[PDB]
């Protein structure tokens, strides 16, 4: 099921007002199913640990979206990448494994 997470969304900023941590808990459990779809309102996101190269964190589903949905998406995604693993790693910290 696509668990929508938009109770405190400010559609235009990178930060969130304050997320229920109990939601991040349920996200981490459904990613183990192999996919977890999060809807940031209209912004479609897909958190899942694709076991080839990459941990489970903010991945914006750009399919079918518009330019603004990409932008508000990626600022909230870079937020979610840190929020899915609190103080563990950043986007680029994982990306360099693939990039080098």
């Amino acid at each position: 099921m696509p668990v929508d997470l938009t109770p405190y969304i400010l559609p235009g900023v990178s930060f969130l007002s304050d997320i229920p941590q109990e939601t991040l808990s349920e996200i981490r459990n459904q990613t183990i199913r192999g996919e977890a779809q999060i809807r940031l309102g209209e912004l479609m996101v897909s958190i899942r640990p694709m076991q080839v190269n990459g941990y489970f964190m903010g991945s914006l589903n750009q399919d079918g979206l518009s330019n603004d949905n990409i932008q508000i998406g990626l600022q909230y995604i870079e937020h979610i990448e840190r929020t899915l693993n609190h103080g563990s790693l950043t986007s680029r910290e994982v990306t360099v494994l693939r990039e080098i």
